[PDB]
Parts: C-alpha cells; structure tokens; sequence
C-alpha cells in the first residue's frame, strides 16, 4: 500500500496464546484502543482475528506474537503483517472444532470435560476458519481445528455460547508445521547467544537472493560448544523451523559405525542433498566423534573421513548459501584443520544456565504439567546449582512421575481403568520436587560457573570512596571512550585489593560485576595451587580464554599470594617471587587484545609476599586498601546480614558496633550465624516439648530472634586479625606511599 | 465390585510357605479372625485358599504373600486381589500329588519318606487342585502338583489323613514359571538398591499403555555397578521374572 500500516514480527513475552501487544505509540497512532479486536493480514491470504495489549518495552515497528498465532497467518518470524481496525464483534453461537489425529492418539478421557471445560470458561476468544489452536494439560499439548463456524467466517465466543465438539480426530495438513516442532519459545537459559545465532543466520536463510545480488562474506562454518545436554541440538533445530530452512542431521557415532568408505559416501551424499534444498543447515552432532585431534587420531581409517569432511567444507563456499552448524563437547578436543578460515569461522559458547535461565527452564518444562499452587520454582531454581537443561527436564519429569506412582496409579488400580481425569486432578506438590531434587539426581557437571552474581552494592556496608574508584575505573573506559582517546590516556585494565581478610574484596568484585552487567569469573585459591602441584600451568591460558569468549566479563584471582606463602611464607624457599602460574597470568595479561571489556582484578590479604612484577603498568597497577570497617560502617554491615532473617525490634545494632571494634567483616557474619543457630535450637526444642503434650496442636510461638540471643552468640566473639597484621598493613601503606 | 474388598500384594517377610498376613486392622474391617482360614481370587479364574496372620508393620491396603502362593493365584507382584472368608473346613481324606519330572531326575530315593513326612507332619495345611507347591530338602528343592483331591475340589489336610503319593511325575504346564527361577525373595544383601529399580522400573513394565497415554519422560538407561559377582545379573533377572517383562541377556 506503500503508507504506514505495516509492521514488522517478532518474539512475544506473555503467556496468552491468542492476543498481540503493541507499544503504546503504535496504539494511537494506528487509530486503535486497547483491547480493541483487530485482523491481522499475512502471507497466503491467510488472516487472522486478535486482541491487542500495551507494553512499554516493545519498540513502536514491532509487534510481540506468540508462535501458536504467528504459525496462524502462514507467516514465519521476521516477515512483515498488514493490521486492520475491526470492531464488528460477531458473537458467536456454536463452534465445530474437531482435534488431530496425531496430537490425539490413547488419550482415553472426555477431551471436552478436561480440557476445553477452564479453556473457554469466560473467554472472549475470537476464532475464524483455518485457525489451528492448542490447549495443555494432562502432560499432554492439545491441538483442535475449527472446521464450522455458526457466524461465518469468523466469531468471538461469549460465555453464555455453547462449544460443540463432536466428530473424529482430522489428520492434518500439509502446509502447517505441527506445533511439537521446536521454537525460539522453547530455549529458556540461551537469550543471550540466540541473539548471535539469529543475527548470524538471518539475512543468509530469510533473504537468500540478496547475498546473490552483493559481493560480501557470508558466514558459513558455526562451531556451538559447551558441555553435553545443554541445548545445541535444540537450537539447531528451532533456527532451523522458525527460519523455514530445511535441516539435515548427521549424527557423529551413526556415520562413525558404518563400514570404512559407506561413512565418507554418506558424508558426500548429505551435503549433496543439503545443497539440493537449498537454503539448508547441516548439524553434525558430535564433532569431536568424527574428527579429533591429531594425536588421537591413528589408522588410515580415521584421518581419512577427517580429510574428507574438510574437504567438504572447503568445496560448500562456492555459490551454495548452506549454513553448518557442529556441536562438540570441548572446542579445544577437536581437529584444529577445522577452525581455520572458510571451514569453522565463527565459535559460540552455550555455556550451563544460570539462576534465571534455570526457572525459565522450569517454566518450559513444567508447561502442561498441572503444577500444584505451593510450587514455588523459585525455591528450585535457587537450588539447583550444578544442572543444565537436561538435568532440570528430567527433574520434572522424575518428579511428575513420583506424583503418579504415589497415589492415583495404585489406589485407582483395583476400581477402574486409565482415564484423563486422574491427569487433571494430579497436582504435583513441592514436597514432590523436594524429593525428586533431594537424592534421586546427580547434577552432572562441576566447571567453571560463568554468570552475572546476584550481589548488589547495598549487600555491602562501608566502603563508599572504594565504589566511587570502582565504578570509575570499570564504567567511564567503556561509557566514554572519546574522552580517553582525545586526551590520549590508556585505560588501566586490573585492581589489586589487598587488606585484612573478611572485609569485602569479593563482594567488591561481583558488584562491579553485577552493576555493569558483565559475566564475573572467580578463580579461588585452590585453583591456582592446583595448578600449580600438578605442574599444569597451562591451564592459565584456558582461563584467561573464557574470559574472552565471554566479554564483558570480570575476571578475579582471589588470594593470589597463595603460591607465594605455600612454599615458605616471608623467608620460605630460597628463591625468588617468579612462580610457574603467576608468570603464566603475566605472559597472559600482557597479551590480550587492547580493549576487549575484560577487567583482571586481584585480592591478597599478605600483599609483601606477591610477585612485584604484576604491579608494573600495563598489569594489576592500581592499589586498593580495604580497611578494617568502622562503626558506620558496622551498622550497615550487620543490618545487610541480617536482612534476610527475621530479628526483634529492641534488639540495638548501633551498641553491637560500639562493642565489636576492630572486628573484621566475617566475624561480624559469625555472630549473626550463632545466633540463628540459638533461635533455631530454641525453635525445635519447644517443638518437642510442646509436642510433649499428651493431656488435650497449636501455632508455634513467634520467630523473631531475639535480644539475650545476641547476648549469648557474643559471648564466643573472636577477632579473626590480629592488631600485629593492621600494624604490617599500616606499615605497607606508610612505606610503598610516603617514605619519599 | 467396586466397594472395599480388593488388596495389594506385595513382598513377604515370613518363612511360611502356606500362609498370608495382614494388618490388624483390616483383620477386623474384612469380618475375619487370626488364624482363620480363606479363599484369595486373583486373575485368569485361579483362586486358592490360605490362613491369615497378623503384622504390625505391613500397612492396611498390603497383604504380605510369598512367591509359592503368589505365584498359584497366576498373579504377578504389584497387582490386586480379592479375598473372600471362607470357614468352611472340608477337611481332607486323600490326596493325590505328584511330583514335576524336570525338578525330579536323578533323585534316588522314596521320595515320600524323605520330604513330605515331615512336611505334613502334624501340619493342617490347605490344598486345592491347581496348586504346584514346594517342598525343600536333601540339597534339593522339589515341586509337587496335585490332580486329585477326595473333598473336591479344595480340602485341609489333618495330622490324620493319609497322603497318596503313587504314580509317575507330570511334564510341567506353560504357563507357570518354575520356581528355579529368581525373584526378589532370593538377594539377601542389596534390600535397598531393590527399592529403587522397582521403583524406576515399576510404571514402565506393569503400566504400559499409561505411557502411552501420557506426555513424560520415561527411564531408559539403567547402568547396574559394583565389584564382580555381587549380585547383578542376579538382579536383572529377579525384576524380569517378576514384573514378567521378557528378558535378553546380551
Ligand atoms: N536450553 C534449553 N532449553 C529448553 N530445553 C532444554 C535446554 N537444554 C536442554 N533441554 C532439554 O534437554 C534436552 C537435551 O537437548 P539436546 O539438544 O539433546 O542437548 P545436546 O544436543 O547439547 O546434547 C532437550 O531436548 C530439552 O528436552
Ligand atoms: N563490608 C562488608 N559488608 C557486608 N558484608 C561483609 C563485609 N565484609 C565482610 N562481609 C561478609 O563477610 C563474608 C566473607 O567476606 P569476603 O568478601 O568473602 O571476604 P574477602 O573480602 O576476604 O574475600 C561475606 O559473606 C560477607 O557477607
Ligand atoms: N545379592 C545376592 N543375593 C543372592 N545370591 C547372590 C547375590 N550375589 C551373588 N549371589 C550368588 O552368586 C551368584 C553370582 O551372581 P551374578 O549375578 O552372576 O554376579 P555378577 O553378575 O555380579 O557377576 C548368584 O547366582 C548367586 O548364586
């Protein structure tokens, strides 16, 4: 129409399944209400009837829709929709919607009574012919085709309208892809790397002839990697169905059993079908199956298929827009003849999901499981520390199984056959996931944890001057690069704290982290001495690689005087303060990109015994003293503590600081941790006694820790740093900043 | 018949071959006695008939039944029965018993001296026709099957009723499974581990079609470790013979 009626789709945020948001500009300016019905016009002369909403994040030429509707109008993700004003409610009278065969299939149960009954229970849903719907439930997703509308062509439903559901299941179309396929919706922890993969394969898969109309460099090789069960195989396939493009699978192990020249002839056979049907994404499963490293390679047989695969991807880039994505386990556990130009280009990190990323997988998962209303996934996703998405997918179903081995499988044993109502009625309760998460699985992975902490700058008390130095040295390099490159100033890329320990320098680092947004990556003491008795310093480098295929990141060796002290503290060993790792961190600091956003920061609690060599400009060159707090100070660190537990109100925070002087940060935790040890002591003992009681149950007496608790948890008060340690910290400060 | 009658087996603590026990209270909610004697109806119209005993652990809806009996009433572990009071004694005359030819090939010896004199040694134990049982001995294990029964067509035997024990022995039928088989009665030391396979393995071999009518993620992969000849080919072979579910050994 050439004028601005045109919008432009997108993911959607709500869960309802049959409406479409749009920004509130958008709204006024297209001469709508909200709530107001509307049609929505795309490919296909396939329409649709929908209702509109206000979300203020949502851009004015984008339109939030769900992938039940937008796989409605014939449309895929990307594409562009024609929005008409329709206020002509039609109300309906009777609907004729009939289900799928292949949706439906041993679902003994009454599909009206269970499921459509709360669907259409005072809902206003518009429908129209050629719509495709679902509803969940059951452990089951539900599709029903409308086949007869009473007000033709389209409708809304009221509440007082009858849904008139007889006949047989239809077998479906061919120009619907079923909605068990995989979509955008379903990735839950990968927002951020989908947002590459998405930029990367756009314009190559949705705008083909384009690339044929220019001279530029396509993409062609993507390497996804992370640990197994984390989602690549799952992305592959959903890039591949919201971009429409046909996908080939080669399975690693399948193509690596088949006898010595039928795997090389498969090989050859699939990228020539993959280039017949064009566009195309080909994934190998399992790289590192067909071509490891050179080392563990051995027998003609091997490098052979290796040769043949590299050839391949060498022939594809000529006039063939065919994207390959490979998953492997470790990138650094397969051929590196793969990772040179032209074959494997671009590398992309899954990486384990983190706090929020696990209870949006909970949320997928728990979908259409009928969750009991004590469920809380908050509680859940806080405490399963360790898992990826295949872990949590098999909690949830460990735990709906549970659920029905309890009760409604025996006790309906006897009685009466299967039926859908016991599905309904199943409410899996916490107790259940309680159980489910207590024993019955073994979170599989224990690596290096990349995320954004929680930690906020109001979870540490004191130390205003060190935030204001913090937030200069980590923000304006980034927010202001002008500045720094018209006065000409580099920008310093490391902190050493150093101080009493227990006194913040941890909650330091992951709230510089947290305010910027950036990945935070600790690299505790242990670690270092790991490296450094199994004589394994080339571990460093791999760090120091995480921290690049993350950036922005902030990357933090805490006690980095641990080397320095294992072998002999001040005297100790006879020679110098070069050590195998510190130098490994030197040689890799010293050679990272100039500004790549990551930020090395140190923590030391002996900082006389460090290696002076990192403290040279170009390093770890700006000096931080966290100082032992002070009672303004002390208030606010206890009342940060004790935020989270229940405590009385005559109880007096400002005498405790006035007492404990001198105290380090971690003591003042330690009393607070005895004194809920106190409370809850008390708490279980009144328990029994109460339930000592046997003449006659009752609410437990109130929770608020209490004064005389504090009272007795200081008692046992110890002071973690001596006088003679502030007095060596002191002396460091007078000397390294004033003596001349 | 849909009103509270029917049971759920389960395994057996007691070194009885003849008997089953039951929670006190569902011994007074059922209109029976300790002691009293019973008909338990299981599937495929094989009843039989057996003495009630008392077990505070045991929970009210379970019924205590080892692998001899459980076995007679063509039933499997885990499903449900029917049990009808039954005080009528017909108490027994003659019996007609004989012995199965695959369990009994070498065995030298009057067999009716050696086992069942003191097996039925003052021993008021119920019969019915249709009941393979079992009697042990001699580094031995030796099954009888009983044809012929003078009260038909169940009876209990008194200490003075004589035992008829002429004849050649039977060919076994096809469709009981020996008792040279495992079941779970057989692993002593690995009780625990026991409860989570059967309960992994429980749904999807008993219930199968609810998984086919269900949405849920089943177990597949199950990966048995442990030092060699601990007990796991033992365990594997015990779970298939009773949730019944076909069996290869690779
Ligand atoms: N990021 C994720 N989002 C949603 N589901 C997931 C995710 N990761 C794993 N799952 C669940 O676990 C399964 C394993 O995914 P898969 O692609 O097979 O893992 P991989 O290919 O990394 O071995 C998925 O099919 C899904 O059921
Ligand atoms: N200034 C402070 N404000 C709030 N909490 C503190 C402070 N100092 C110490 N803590 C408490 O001490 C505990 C350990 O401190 P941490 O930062 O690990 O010590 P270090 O600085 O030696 O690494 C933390 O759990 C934190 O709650
Ligand atoms: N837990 C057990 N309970 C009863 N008998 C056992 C047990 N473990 C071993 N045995 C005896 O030793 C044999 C060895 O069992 P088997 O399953 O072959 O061991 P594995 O398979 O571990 O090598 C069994 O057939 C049985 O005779």
């Amino acid at each position: 129409k050439n004028r601005p009626n045109r919008l432009i789709v997108d993911e959607a945020i709500n869960e309802d399944n049959s409406v479409v948001s749009l920004s509130q500009p958008k709204m006024d300016e297209l001469q709508l209400f909200r709530g107001d019905t509307v049609l929505l016009k795309g490919k296909k002369r396939r329409e649709a009837v929908c209702i509109v909403l206000s979300d203020d994040e949502c851009s004015d030429e984008k339109i939030r829709m769900n992938r039940v509707v937008r796989n409605n109008l014939r449309v895929r993700l990307g594409d562009v929709i024609s929005i008409q004003p329709c206020p002509d409610v039609k109300y309906g009278k009777r609907i004729h919607v009939l289900p799928i065969d292949d949706t439906v299939e041993g679902i003994t149960g009454n599909l009206f009574e269970v499921y459509l009954k709360p669907y259409f229970l005072e809902a206003y849903r518009p429908i129209r012919k050629g719509d495709i719907f679902l509803v969940r439930g059951g452990m089951r997703a539900v599709e029903f085709k409308v086949v007869e509308t009473d007000p033709s062509p389209y409708c809304i439903v009221a509440p007082d309208t009858v849904i008139h559901c007889e006949g047989e299941p239809i077998k479906r179309e061919d120009e619907e892809e079923s909605l068990n396929e995989v979509g955008y919706d379903d990735i839950g922890g990968c927002r951020k790397q989908l947002a590459q993969i998405k930029e990367m394969v756009e314009l190559p898969l949705r705008h083909p002839a384009l690339f044929k109309a220019i001279g530029v460099k396509p993409p062609r090789g993507i390497l996804l990697y992370g640990p197994p069960g984390t989602g690549k195989t799952l992305i592959a396939r959903a890039v591949a169905n919201e971009t429409g493009a046909f996908f080939f699978l080669i399975n690693g192990p399948e193509i690596m059993s088949k006898l010595a020249g039928e795997s090389e002839s498969n090989l050859r056979k699939a990228f020539e079908e993959a280039e017949k049907n064009a566009p195309a994404i080909i994934f190998i499963d399992e790289l590192d199956a067909i071509a490891p490293k050179r080392e563990k390679t051995h027998g003609e047989v091997e490098r052979r298929i290796v040769s043949q695969l590299l050839t391949l991807m060498d022939g594809l880039k000529q006039r063939a827009h065919v994207i390959v994505m490979a998953a492997t386990n470790r990138p650094n556990s397969i051929d590196p003849a793969l990772r040179r130009f032209g074959r494997f280009d671009r590398e992309v990190d899954i990486g384990i999901p983190d706090a929020t990323g696990r209870l949006e997988i909970l949320q997928i998962h728990t979908k259409n499981m009928k969750l009991a209303d004590d469920v809380d996934l908050e509680q859940v996703a806080n405490e399963t520390h360790g898992h990826v998405g295949a872990d949590l997918a098999a909690l949830c179903s460990e735990a709906a199984l549970q659920a029905i081995r309890k009760k409604m499988d025996l006790i309906d044993l006897e009685d009466e056959t299967i039926d859908a109502e016991v599905m309904n009625s199943l409410a899996v309760t916490m107790d259940d996931f309680r159980w489910a998460l207590s024993q019955s699985n073994p979170s599989a992975l224990r690596e290096t944890v990349v995320e954004v902490p929680q930690v906020t700058w109001e979870d540490i008390g004191g130390l205003e001057d060190v935030k204001r130095e913090l937030q200069e040295l980590v923000q304006y390099p980034v927010e202001h690069p002008d500045k720094f490159l018209k006065f000409g100033m580099t920008p310093s890329k490391g902190v050493l704290f150093y101080g009493p320990p227990g006194c913040g320098k941890t909650l330091l680092a992951k709230a510089i982290a947290n305010e910027c947004q950036a990945n935070f990556i600790s690299i505790k003491g242990p670690e270092l001495l790991t490296m450094w008795f199994g004589e394994s310093e080339a571990n460093v480098r791999e760090i120091f690689d995480k921290a690049r295929q993350a950036a922005p990141c902030v990357l933090f060796f805490d006690e980095l005087d641990s080397i320095a002290k294992a072998r002999g503290g001040n005297i100790g060993d006879g020679g110098g303060a070069a050590d195998r790792v510190i130098n490994q961190i030197l040689t890799e600091m010293d050679g990272m990109s100039t500004k790549k956003n990551v930020f090395i920061i140190g923590a030391t609690n002996r900082p006389d015994i460090i290696d002076p060599a990192i403290l040279r400009p170009g390093r770890l060159d700006q000096l931080i003293y966290i100082p032992l707090p002070d009672e303004k100070s002390r208030v606010a660190i206890l009342k940060a503590n004790l935020r989270k537990s229940p405590v009385a109100k005559d109880v007096d925070l400002e005498f405790l600081a006035k007492m404990t002087n001198g105290f380090s940060g971690a003591d003042l935790t330690e009393i607070c941790q005895r004194a809920c040890k106190l409370a809850i002591r008390e708490s279980i003992e009144s328990e029994i006694r109460r339930e000592r009681e046997r003449q006659t149950e009752e609410d437990d007496p109130v929770p608020e820790i209490r004064r005389d608790h504090f009272e007795e948890a200081m008692r046992f008060a110890r002071r973690s740093v001596s006088d003679n340690d502030i007095r060596k910290y002191e002396m460091f400060a007078q000397t390294l900043q004033q003596s001349r």
